[PDB]
């Protein structure tokens, strides 16, 4: 490996042997079908509302989230890099497909396929990824660099759908070798969203921008329809003319074919037809593709810049609402536009590339920090762009002042905005997007007091239900199976109009978001203070034994469902607290005294009934009246957690809070397979786990980091990392269990998951406040 001395990858990467296999990796651990797509992943291309397009470290595009709201893992396969190698005084070169795997079927079958193991190395630091290409049989080595510009405060180039592939090759021997770089791309317009007649009208163009030092070549992959349709648009993929190369292409070979019409050609010589023809295809798949050729002197290191970008500009949800997605506000909204997506693209990524190393920068430099947490934090924002994220410019037919938005739950349990994951994931966004963050919690104020009186069945004991309660938060936003943002509540497992937390952590979110943001958007305080009134109002009403806190009913009634609640909870109660501390000094900077004493009044009783309660002289008792009420629960306190956040002070005494983290550590954590796996959820105090419900035997990803990060804040230095390396190492050490790009809500003992590409974990950034 004489390459990576050419390139600049972080020594904080993730890394991976192309073609590695993984022998640990876990499974779903539910009876009931789960989405498990392997552990070939790897970092996703595309920006926010884009739609994502994850590329794994075999090479393979093979993780698709273009259809918004949905998983679809299956590896199209004429889409890759490929390359040609030919040693001067040798008389003849050789080609090779860099896809480490060949097809199912005799598609392609001309290709060489089967890159080697220990041939290469794959590494991310999202939203930067990095292949390495070191091969007996290819003397000049060579490394690519991909990455789609997701940059804090930044709401432009983070919404395109538009990816960059910035090669570098080098001679290491002591002959001339000519060198090719080829990318290939299927026209994927009907791949989803047409119901028949998948490739009918699909066609290829080549596009030559040639300007003054500037020369771009592209190939446009549409369809001749011009209808405004959520699966029509266009692809592109193009390369920049660099001094010492030369650019070749051919616009349309046969993906549904053996392959050789192309690649007779580059495996002769590395250089391809130059042939357009934009005939449009009736039942066979095409494609494109586009190549360099260059000679590498010894010792001689060029750099050369592809592109892919897709302009699908409108999303359909299942409930049959089409809107456009944000990018279309910079671009234009009719769906030929993929060029000059492409075109900014290859124009501007050497200024895409220090954005993103100014703002990776000071984690990265930070020498205090250890590697493998900033392999974590950083490789986590995966999710924001892979999350089915929805991010609208105008319904189909429709102008707003604000464009909505939505992050999944997961793809198992396809709710956008899920108040109580989001309460612990929501983190990079108010940290780096803050008007996204800003944006979702007013469309959550909106909700507060809308009243749906129609009836569903309950999922887990089949009681008919009220959908929407006036003065109760919403459970989600919706599923992209109906309709995102206009039907709420798509959640239909339990009734969250009877749950006891989320109104507290809608309250908290509100001052989370106001604190975060240097305690100045009087404007998002004032747009939101009814509801946070109504909520905490409403909640008070559901204290049945007048001590001044919610009780909770020993049915399904928060976030840990089957683990039943019953009387005053350690984790409604220091939730309840910590909204009304949160709502005293929304009322002291909005001047509204009679809301600050009465919220005073409140918080006063229930705080003090809240220590006499559950405070055990060693931790706070899990509840009052549960069968399992003396459990050791590590959510015990995020009431106080938060609390610590948004700079409420002590909602509990110091010494108390710092007994219980201590318990916590040496129970959940060290108790529980040697400290290694994360948090469990409950723990006995005779040093067993709670087997009173599943969700007690879990650790939940998110709970876990959310925990470190209230660790750290208090002064637990080492236990707060410790604690989030079990979540580190179950992700994405080879001791693990495989679960990198993909990481779940939670695991058992056994290493096996629940519910894959979740949304909590994003709680990591909670370290970083
Ligand atoms: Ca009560």
């Amino acid at each position: 490996d004489k390459i990576s001395h050419k390139i600049d990858i972080p020594d904080s990467a993730w890394t991976i042997g192309i073609g590695e296999k993984f022998k640990n990796a876990g499974h779903p651990n539910v009876k009931y079908p789960m989405i498990d797509d392997s552990y070939v992943q790897g970092a996703p291309l595309g920006g926010f509302g884009a739609g994502t397009i994850g590329r794994t470290y075999n090479g393979g595009f093979s993780r698709w989230h273009l259809e918004i709201g949905k998983n679809k893992y299956t590896t199209v396969y004429a889409n890759q890099f490929s390359v040609f190698q030919k040693v001067e005084g040798n008389k003849d070169g050789v080609a090779q497909v860099l896809y480490a795997g060949e097809p199912e079927n005799g598609y392609l079958s001309s290709w060489k396929w089967d890159y080697p193991k220990e041939s290469g190395m794959y590494y991310a630091l999202y939203p930067n990824s990095w292949y390495t290409y070191t091969n007996k049989d290819l003397p000049v080595q060579l490394a690519v660099k991909q990455f789609s510009p997701i940059i804090p405060y930044n709401y432009k180039e983070t919404s395109y759908p538009v990816a960059v592939f910035k090669w570098t090759a080098y001679n290491p021997t002591n002959k001339n070798v000519d060198v090719s770089i080829m990318f290939t791309w299927q026209n994927m317009i009907g791949f989803f969203g047409k119901q028949v007649n998948v490739n009918s009208g699909n066609f290829n163009k080549i596009i030559k921008d040639k300007s003054k030092d500037s020369e771009i070549v592209a190939a446009v992959m549409g369809n001749i329809s011009n209808d405004n349709e959520e699966w029509n648009g266009e692809y592109s993929i193009g390369v920049k003319k660099v001094p010492g190369v030369d650019i070749s292409y051919k616009a349309k070979f046969v993906t549904t074919g053996d392959g050789s019409d192309l690649w007779h050609e580059f495996s002769k010589n590395g250089i391809l037809d130059n042939k357009d023809d934009e005939t449009p295809t009736k039942q066979d798949g095409i494609g494109s593709a586009i190549a360099v050729n260059f000679k590498l002197q010894p010792g001689q290191t060029i750099e050369v810049p592809f592109a892919l970008s897709w302009d699908l500009p409108i999303m359909k949800f299942g409930g049959g609402d089409k809107w456009y997605k944000m990018y279309t506000k910079y671009f234009g909204k009719n769906g030929k536009n993929s060029f000059a997506i492409l075109k900014e693209a290859l124009n501007n990524y050497q200024k895409w590339e220090k954005m993103i190393d100014d703002w990776q920068k000071p984690i990265l430099s930070n020498k205090s920090k250890p590697d493998w947490y900033k392999t974590a934090l950083f490789n986590e924002l995966y999710y924001l762009a892979d999350g089915g994220t929805a991010w609208e410019n105008g319904k189909v037919g429709e102008k707003r002042t604000n464009n909505m938005f939505g992050l999944l739950e997961c793809f198992d349990y396809n709710y956008y905005e899920t108040l109580d994951v989001r309460f612990y994931g929501s983190f990079p966004l108010v940290m780096l997007w803050p008007d996204i963050e800003k944006q979702v919690m007013r469309q959550f104020a909106d909700t507060i007091n809308v009243q749906d009186s129609s009836e569903f069945k309950v999922g887990s004991n089949g009681a008919m239900a009220v959908k929407k309660v006036q003065g109760m938060i919403p459970h989600d936003l919706g599923s992209s199976y109906a309709l995102p943002w206009i039907k709420i509540n798509a959640y239909d497992w339990q009734n969250p109009n009877i749950w006891k937390d989320l109104n507290s952590k809608y309250v908290l979110l509100v001052y989370r978001d106001y604190v975060l943001t240097g305690k100045t958007d009087k404007e998002f305080l004032k747009y939101t203070w009814k509801s946070v009134k109504t909520a905490l109002d409403k909640l008070k009403e559901m204290d049945k034994d007048n001590d001044g806190i919610p009780d909770n009913e020993g049915i399904p009634d928060q976030t840990y469902n089957t683990w039943s609640m019953k009387g005053t909870s350690a984790y409604c109660g220091s939730l309840w607290l910590a909204a009304l501390k949160a709502a005293q000094e929304i009322g002291k900077v909005l001047k509204d005294n009679e809301a600050y004493i009465k919220y005073n009044e409140w918080y006063k009783i229930a705080q003090q009934n809240f220590e006499k309660e559950l405070w055990n002289g060693e931790y706070y008792n899990f509840d009052t009246e549960s069968d399992h009420k003396d459990s050791i629960m590590a959510d015990q306190l995020a009431g106080q957690w938060y609390a610590d956040i948004l700079r409420l002070g002590d909602i509990l005494p110091k010494d108390h809070v710092q007994k219980a983290l201590k318990k916590i550590y040496e129970f959940n954590v060290m108790k529980f397979e040697n400290g290694k796996m994360g948090a469990v959820n409950g723990m006995r105090p005779d040093g067993i786990v709670d087997e009173s419900d599943i969700q007690a035997q879990e650790v939940w990803t998110g709970v876990t980091y959310a925990l470190a990060s209230f660790m750290k804040y208090r002064g637990m230095t080492e236990e707060a990392y410790n604690t989030a390396y079990g979540v580190y190492k179950m992700t994405y050490d080879k001791s693990g269990k495989g679960y990198w790009f993909r990481t779940p809500e939670a695991w058992t003992k056994d290493g096996n998951y629940r519910a894959s590409m979740y949304m909590r974990p994003l709680s990591i950034w909670s370290m970083e406040v």
